[PDB]
């Protein structure tokens, strides 16, 4: 599923990501934009053999099981495939664990490089939320 901008903002708010660990909704929308262009089916192979999945490009080294990442963990206790669903529940629940891990949203390198410090509210501007 490719979400619209306000459509994803609303879904993220419904699942309790708005101001989760102090990160406003615009932060999450921005991160999704640059991770996946709002596409739940986005996948990206890493040089290390891990793969990133879904709207927030969650990695198989730590967070989900894909059966092909040697030595990895599955801290969110999910098959990585659940991260590709039109239902963002599994993506959101897993992102809450990731953002709680110590480094906040810096866990998403694209958030640090493209969203951090910017006018992230622009991402929810205009939306009925
Ligand atoms: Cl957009
Ligand atoms: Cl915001
Ligand atoms: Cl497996
Ligand atoms: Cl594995
Ligand atoms: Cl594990
Ligand atoms: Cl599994
Ligand atoms: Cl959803
Ligand atoms: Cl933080
Ligand atoms: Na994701
Ligand atoms: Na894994
Ligand atoms: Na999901
Ligand atoms: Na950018």
């Amino acid at each position: 599923k490719v979400f619209g901008r306000c459509e994803l903002a609303a879904a993220m708010k419904r699942h309790g990501l708005d101001n989760y660990r102090g990160y406003s909704l615009g932060n999450w929308v921005c991160a999704a934009k640059f991770e996946s262009n709002f596409n739940t089916q986005a996948t990206n192979r890493n040089t290390d053999g891990s793969t990133d999945y879904g709207i927030l490009q969650i990695n198989s080294r730590w967070w989900c099981n894909d059966g092909r990442t040697p030595g990895s963990r599955n801290l969110c206790n999910i098959p990585c495939s659940a991260l590709l669903s039109s239902d963002i529940t599994a993506s959101v629940n897993c992102a809450k664990k990731i953002v709680s891990d110590g480094n906040g949203m810096n866990a998403w390198v694209a958030w640090r490089n493209r969203c951090k410090g910017t006018d992230v509210q622009a991402w929810i501007r205009g939306c009925r939320l």
